[PDB]
DNA sequence: CCGACATCGCATCAGC
DNA sequence: GCTGATGCGA
DNA sequence: GTCGG
């Protein structure tokens, strides 16, 4: 599937989706437009009427309709009137600021701010977290070549293992899978000592020390489990310096880390398919844990997990991260 | 016809 | 001051 | 908005 075979549509039900999320706080409708979306770049022809549409899965009478417009037409009606729209398309765009979401925004052009800029005059009404998502707004949606992902993870595997040589940390995501650029990094980590049935600076330690040496520039969230952050690699001589970077790092159990890992890596297609497989052969797959059901359909306990592939033979192949697009 | 549609950690607000 | 709700991101 | 019990 070539951007143009069906681009004017992919687009114009994307757009519809971020309304629906930003401005009128449907996720569900959020959540439908994109999933029509999705199924509708895969299809491998150009979408010549609503009808041949409705036959994809998430495609159903309104999008048909609103498809057919759009290719009589080159637009829609409701689409060019809620992008001319001053409140709309100002509550709609500052939600591109992290941090700031459907309810911010709405607050904030309530009460005359609608820019950048207007926040720029205006911190004292911003929370730590948006602060840093203003400071950042255009790195943060800047793509990360995979060359830098490996450089990035070069720093954080070796600093980790400086702290304690016993840590084990995963970069996941679709970095993990081989993606030639990534959103941010998402860090997966555990420690012998840390598992469900059982100290709580393990994290804080490991963040500690990417702060040390300076590559964790900015905090937005941490806790006992959950780090989430900026980074930036080094500047190399008087040559122009990085983009400042989200990474996430969280701390697993033991016990739960290869289904966090393979859950972590994805992609989503790829999980929901695994975890339908394996309701088929008889257990349970959330991001923890695995557990047999149940001859109608009671889980019991936790099956032992010690990597990936343990969790492959439970329901019997493993699939390398290369190949699980789907 | 009408409810499901990811899920949870952390930060911060709302209520007491 | 504490506890539960909500907003947010992923 | 779409699907399905
Ligand atoms: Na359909
Ligand atoms: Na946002």
């Amino acid at each position: 599937p070539q951007e143009t075979l069906n681009g004017g549509i992919t687009d114009m039900l994307t757009e519809l989706a971020n309304f629906e999320k930003n401005v009128s706080q449907a996720i569900h409708k959020y959540n439908a437009y994109r999933k029509a979306a999705s199924v509708i770049a895969k299809y491998p022809h150009k979408i010549k009427s609503g009808a041949e549409a409705k036959k994809l899965p998430g495609v159903g009478t309104k999008i048909a309709e609103k498809i057919d417009e759009f290719l009589a037409t080159g637009k829609l009606r409701k689409l060019e009137k809620i992008r001319q729209d001053d409140t709309s398309s100002s509550i709609n765009f500052l939600t591109r600021v992290s941090g700031i979401g459907p309810s911010a925004a709405r607050k904030f052009v309530d009460e005359g701010i609608k820019t950048l800029e207007d926040l720029r005059k205006n911190e004292d009404k911003l929370n730590h977290h948006q602060r840093i998502g203003l400071k950042y707004f255009g790195d943060f949606e800047k793509r990360i070549p995979r060359e830098e992902m490996l450089q990035m993870q070069d720093i954080v595997l070796n600093e980790v293992k400086k702290v304690d040589s016993e840590y084990i940390a995963t970069v996941c995501g679709s970095f993990r899978r081989g993606a030639e650029s990534s959103g941010d990094m998402d860090v997966l980590l555990t420690h012998p000592s840390f598992t469900s049935e059982s100290q709580p600076k393990l994290l804080h330690q490991v963040v500690e020390q990417l702060q040390k040496v300076h590559f964790i520039t900015d905090t937005l969230s941490k806790g006992e489990t959950k780090f989430m952050g900026v980074c930036q690699l080094p500047s190399k001589n008087d040559e122009k310096e990085y983009p400042h970077r989200r990474i996430d790092i969280r701390l697993i159990p033991k016990d739960q880390y290869y289904c966090g890992v393979l859950y972590f890596t994805g992609s989503d297609i790829f999980n929901k398919n695994m975890r339908a497989h394996a309701l088929e052969k008889g257990f349970t797959i959330n991001e923890y844990t695995i557990r047999p059901l149940g001859v109608t359909g009671v889980a019991g306990e936790p099956l032992p997990v010690d990597s990936e592939k343990d969790i492959f033979d439970y329901i019997q192949k493993y699939r390398e991260p290369k190949d699980r697009s789907e």
